[PDB]
């Protein structure tokens, strides 16, 4: 699809929030994923050592890990549609190294959008989760279609 300069001004407008604190924001992300879907975290052969809540909140290693995927995402989105060159890389090393299914990348998103929404309700109204959800959608379908390229299901 394509957003509006609007809608990607109410995504703008509440990533400017996380990016107060990245790391914050991380490693709520990450931890939400892996509890709403423990599946997800069998993917890390590097943090999958990680039993609770706890252990992963005073993970430096994981705190690391969510600081380089939102600032990864927040390149991305300040892009505004125009993101192919980021994308490459990514789909590359999450195709065939690390073998990331296109349903995992709705769970995250999701997780995001969970995040947000429970931290930022003053820039995460309807409206902007709105935004927000379009714009994930719109990094999926073309991880999508680079996985194809790649030969990867997905
Ligand atoms: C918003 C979506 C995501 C973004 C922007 C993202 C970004 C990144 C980046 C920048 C890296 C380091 C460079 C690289 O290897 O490509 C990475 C590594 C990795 N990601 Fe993702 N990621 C996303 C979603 C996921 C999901 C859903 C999974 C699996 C559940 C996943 C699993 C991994 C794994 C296993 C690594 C290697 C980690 C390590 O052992 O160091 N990622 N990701
Ligand atoms: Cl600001
Ligand atoms: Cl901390």
């Amino acid at each position: 699809m394509v957003l509006s300069e609007g809608e990607w001004q109410l995504v703008l407008h509440v990533w400017a929030k996380v990016e107060a604190d990245v790391a914050g924001h991380g490693q709520d992300i990450l931890i939400r994923l892996f509890k709403s879907h423990p599946e997800t975290l069998e993917k890390f052969d590097r943090f999958k050592h990680l039993k609770t809540e706890a252990e992963m909140k005073a993970s430096e290693d994981l705190k690391k890990h969510g600081v380089t995927v939102l600032t990864a995402l927040g390149a991305i989105l300040k892009k505004k549609g125009h993101h192919e060159a980021e994308l490459k890389p990514l789909a590359q090393s999450h195709a065939t190294k690390h073998k990331i299914p296109i349903k995992y990348l709705e769970f995250i998103s999701e997780a995001i959008i969970h995040v947000l929404h429970s931290r930022h309700p003053g820039n995460f109204g309807a409206d902007a989760q709105g935004a927000m959800n379009k714009a994930l959608e719109l990094f999926r379908k073309d991880i999508a279609a680079k996985y194809k390229e790649l030969g990867y299901q997905g």
